[PDB]
């Protein structure tokens, strides 16, 4: 049960772009490392031959029940105080299919 | 005024903060970890992403999030858990 202010020693086992900024790419990610889940963002960069390469940087944190639920409630608080959930929510479903 | 700060996750002198914040009168979300100093001050660190809070942006993350916890096979579980908070 930690914080890692970078991936050396994890392993991806999802990946999901998010998005990027001239090359620096964020992706979402599910990665173990010492017996243990986390959730974090792992930065991909650009090559000279424009393909991604995935580096070390980034920073997690755990990924267990109790995480992913405060995340899911905190920010559909957010959400909901924004009053923009439903929109939200309607444009997530249209990103998965996308 | 439209200010979030919500604690994700936390140890002693350790916390993730999911947090939204006004900055050039546009507004901001972010994950990021803050420490405590020599001085027990607070500090955020740069272990965290900070991204325009729009439309747009929180989509996209909120699909992400939510793939992950389907693949996880989770996220039917998460959702009850979530509700649940809300109460507390």
């Amino acid at each position: 049960e930690q914080v890692n202010q970078n991936y050396e020693g994890h392993v991806d086992d999802q990946s999901i772009i998010l998005w990027e900024k001239e090359g620096e790419q964020v992706r979402l990610t599910v990665s173990e490392f010492r017996g243990n889940l986390y959730m974090g963002i792992r930065y991909w960069l650009l090559d000279i031959n424009d393909e991604w390469f995935p580096t070390k940087s980034g920073f997690s944190f755990p990924y267990t029940l109790e995480t992913t639920s405060q995340l899911f409630y905190a920010f559909t608080q957010i959400l909901s105080e924004s009053e923009v959930l439903h929109e939200v929510q309607k444009r997530a479903e249209e990103l998965k299919a996308k």
